[PDB]
């Protein structure tokens, strides 16, 4: 399935990697790339926002609606094993590469001394910076997004972290 171009203005550069508007107020990434120690993100103070950070997937939900253009997806805790997902990598340069990765289990392993709740794909390379990039499948009419870029091997196995 073609991720279309409202899906991929969605991933929004963030920290060192990005993040991905699952709503009009929610925005997901990866918790490394995350800024430490700053006192707003994207112009609203963090007492307006509701963080929910584990195992290296960060949740932020908004008082306001920060992309009223978009409709609201489902947001799952990783998709089930065996489900061809994509994720959409943008490079700093714009060029959009998504890629075809085949998942695999779920699980809460130790990266680089990291607790990752997450999940494992094969794909079918990422680099630095592309971390907080969306795994994504669609299931009938809807886009489902269910995870987020965190690790690879040096091979190619990727893996995302996942929502609790
Ligand atoms: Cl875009
Ligand atoms: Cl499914």
């Amino acid at each position: 399935h073609m991720a279309p171009p409202t899906l991929w203005s969605r991933v929004t550069k963030f920290g060192s990697g990005w993040g991905f508007w699952v709503s009009p107020t929610v925005f997901i990434t990866t918790t490394h790339v995350v800024p430490t120690g700053v006192k707003e993100f994207f112009g609203e103070p963090l007492s307006s926002i509701a963080i929910h950070q584990a195992g290296e997937f960060t949740q932020f939900r908004f008082s306001k609606k920060m992309r009223p253009d978009l409709t609201g997806m489902v947001l799952e805790e990783g998709c089930p094993e065996g489900t061809v997902c994509s994720v959409l990598i943008k490079r700093d340069s714009g060029e959009l590469l998504p890629l075809a990765v085949r998942m695999g289990a779920i699980a809460s392993m130790r990266i680089q001394g990291r607790l990752v709740h997450g999940q494992s794909g094969m794909l079918l390379g990422t680099i630095p910076g592309d971390c907080g990039a969306p795994y994504v499948h669609k299931r009938g009419n809807d886009w489902v997004v269910c995870g987020v870029h965190a690790a690879a091997t040096k091979s190619n196995t990727v893996v995302c972290a996942v929502q609790a």
